[PDB]
C-alpha cells in the first residue's frame, strides 16, 4: 500500500521505506506557477496554492468563492467539452491567457473525477523539431537513435546534461547515451539500483510522461486547504507538473551537485522503456511550449525505439 | 503482375493506360507543381544543374545567373547547415527545413534533401495548442473508431479541408473509407471499399518511404525541369521526396472526374508497412503551407503509434 502522507501524521520517508512514499498526495506545489483546484460542475474554486495571489493578481480571499465562468470567461466552456465528466486523469487541454496582471499565461488542465486541476505559469509570445524528427527516423540502428535524440534534446534545452537511460527487466537502469557540456562527469555506461526510481514512481510515469524539479533547493508551497472540501481527502497531483517532488529524491538531486532536473518516459508496449533525463547544474525553469516539443519527441523516441528494436530481433 | 517501370514520356516511353498502370514511373516525372520552385546541385561543390523553369519568377533571378553561382553564394547562411545536416551516404528521406527572408518573394520555406551526390532543394512561399490538445485527445481515444474518428475530425478542424477520411489498407491492398470528416451537402463515403489498382503497387512502395504527397490544383500543368536530365548522369533526377513532384496524369484524370481540386495524404506506416492514408480532399484548389502541412506529418506519426497501441488492446 502506501503510507499517509506527512500531513496526516504518516511516518517520515527513509531508505527502508522508500517504496511507501505518497509522492502523488503532496498537498503542494513547486513556486515557479501556480495551482487551482475547481468543482467540476459549478467551477467553484475549492483550493489554491498560497501563491496564487503572486500569480493571479488577485486578493487572496477573491479567489477562494469565484467561480470559473467568472475568472476565465472565454475558457470555461471549452474545459467543459475539452475534459467531459468521467474522462482519463492523463487527458490535458491547455491554452495561453493574456492575463491583465501577468503579459501571459500557460493554463493547462485535467480532471481527477469530480475536480478540475488548474496550472498556471508564465510562457511568452521553429524548424528544429521537424528537422529533429526526421533525423530520428533515419539513425540507423538504436544506438544511433539514443544518441541522435539525447544530442537533439540537448541542442533545443540548453540542459548540462541529457540521458538515455533504459530499463532492464528487473528495472534496473543503464545510461546508454549521453550529451553533457564539457568539465561534467560522464554517467554513460553506468548502472543504478532499482530503488533508484522506486516501484511507486514508476507506475506514476507510465501514465503521466514528463516531471520536474526546476529548483531542487526551493522549498514547496501548500494547498490551502490541504484536503479536497469535496471529499475531507487528498487531492491527486500525479498528472500535475507543478506537484513538489519527494524530499528524498531533491536530497539525491542535491548530493549529485543538480540544481535542476527534468524527464520524459519512453513507453513501449505499455510498458515503461525508459527515460529522457535532463540535468543542470543550476535552476532551470523550462517554458511550457519547449516542454511540449520534449514531449512530442517522447511519443517519437517511443515509436522509433520498437521500429529500431524490431529490426534487431 | 508486378513488372517493371517504362522509361518516362520524356526518354521515348509510352503513354499510360488502365493496362501498363503498376509500371508507370511516378518518382521520374521531369516536373513539378507551380505553386513552389525547384533546384538541383551538386552535393560536394554547390553547383547549380537544374531548375524548375518557375524559378526566375520565385527567386527573382535569371536562370543563367542562377546557374553560374554556387549554393556558398546563393545561401551563405543556409550552405554549412546543409552540409552537416545531410552528410554524403544519408537516406534520401531526411529532410532539412529552414524558413528564408528572400528580397523579393517574402518569407520562403526551403526543403532539402539528398540522393546519392544531389541535393534537391524545393522553395515555397510560407506563412496555438490545437496540436498538443489534439495528442492528448488521440491518446485519451478508447478504441480504434474513434481513433479514427478524433483523427479526421481534428485534420478537418486544423486544415478546413472539405473532406478528411481514414482509409485503410486490407491484405489484398483493397481499402476501405473507415472513418471521415465531411462538408455539409457531400455523400458519404464511409464503408465503401475500392479496389486494389486504385493505388497501385508502385506508389504503395512510394508512400511507405516517403510519407506525404498532394496535389494543390487537379487541372494545373507542370513546370518541366531544365534541363530534364541530370547532368551528372545524363539519367533523370529522382524526385520521389520532393513534395513539389508532379502528380501522375492518371490520378489526375481520377481525381477530376470525382470532382476534386485539391488532394493530399499522409501515411500511417505499422511495423513497416502502409496501414492505411489520412487522405484529404477539397472542392477547389487549395494550397496548405509548408509549416501547416509539418502539423499533419506530426499527426501522421502520433497516429502510426497510437493505431498500433489500439490495435494491441485487440486480439
Ligand atoms: C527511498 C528511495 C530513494 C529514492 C526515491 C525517489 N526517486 C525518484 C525519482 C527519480 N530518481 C531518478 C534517479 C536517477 N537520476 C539520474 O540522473 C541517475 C543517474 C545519474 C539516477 C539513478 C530519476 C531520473 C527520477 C525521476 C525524476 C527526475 O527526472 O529527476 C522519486 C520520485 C520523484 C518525484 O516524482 O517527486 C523518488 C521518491 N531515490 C533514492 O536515491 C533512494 C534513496
Ligand atoms: C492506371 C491506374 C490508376 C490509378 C493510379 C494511381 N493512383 C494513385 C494515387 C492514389 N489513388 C488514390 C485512390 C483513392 N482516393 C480516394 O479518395 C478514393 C476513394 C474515395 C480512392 C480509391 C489515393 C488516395 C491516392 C494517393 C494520392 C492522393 O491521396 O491524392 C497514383 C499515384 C499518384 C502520384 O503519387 O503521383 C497512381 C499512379 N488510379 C486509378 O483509379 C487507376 C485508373
Amino acid at each position: 500500500p502506501f503510507f499517509p502522507p506527512l500531513y496526516l501524521g504518516g511516518p517520515e520517508i527513509t531508505t527502508e521505506n522508500c517504496e511507501r512514499e505518497p509522492i502523488h498526495i503532496p498537498g503542494s506545489i513547486q513556486p515557479h506557477g501556480a495551482l487551482l483546484t475547481a468543482d467540476g460542475h459549478s467551477g467553484e474554486v475549492l483550493q489554491m496554492s498560497l501563491n496564487a495571489a503572486t500569480f493571479l493578481g488577485q486578493e487572496p480571499t477573491v479567489l477562494r468563492g469565484q467561480t470559473l465562468a467568472a475568472l476565465l470567461p472565454e475558457q470555461w466552456p471549452a474545459l467543459q467539452a475539452a475534459l467531459p465528466p468521467g474522462c482519463p486523469d492523463a487527458l490535458q487541454y491547455r491554452a495561453t491567457l493574456d492575463w491583465p496582471a501577468a503579459g501571459h499565461l500557460s493554463l493547462t488542465v485535467h480532471r481527477v473525477g469530480e475536480l478540475l486541476i488548474l496550472e498556471f505559469e508564465p510562457t511568452e509570445a521553429p524548424h528544429a523539431l521537424r528537422n529533429a524528427m526526421f533525423a530520428l527516423e533515419s539513425a540507423p540502428n538504436l544506438r544511433a537513435l539514443a544518441e541522435v535524440a539525447t544530442q537533439t534534446v540537448r541542442e533545443l534545452t540548453g540542459f548540462d546534461r541529457v540521458m538515455l537511460y533504459k530499463f532492464a527487466p528487473d528495472a534496473t537502469g543503464e545510461v546508454i547515451a549521453e550529451a553533457r557540456r564539457e568539465g561534467l562527469h560522464a554517467f554513460l555506461g553506468h548502472r543504478f539500483p532499482a530503488s533508484d526510481i522506486p516501484a511507486q514512481a514508476r507506475a506514476l510515469y507510465t501514465r503521466h510522461l514528463l516531471r520536474l524539479t526546476a529548483d531542487t533547493r526551493a522549498a514547496a508551497v501548500p494547498l490551502d486547504p490541504v484536503l479536497n472540501p469535496q471529499t475531507n481527502a487528498p487531492t491527486p497531483l500525479g498528472g500535475a507538473v507543478l506537484r513538489a517532488t519527494s524530499p528524498m529524491h531533491m536530497q539525491y538531486l542535491r548530493n549529485m551537485g543538480v540544481g535542476s532536473s527534468l524527464s520524459v518516459s519512453v513507453v513501449v508496449g505499455g510498458q515503461l522503456w525508459g527515460l529522457i533525463a535532463c540535468h543542470h547544474q543550476t535552476p532551470y525553469v523550462l517554458p511550457p511550449d519547449l516542454r511540449t516539443t520534449l514531449e512530442y519527441l517522447g511519443r517519437l523516441l517511443s515509436l522509433q525505439v520498437q521500429v529500431k528494436e524490431a529490426l534487431e530481433h
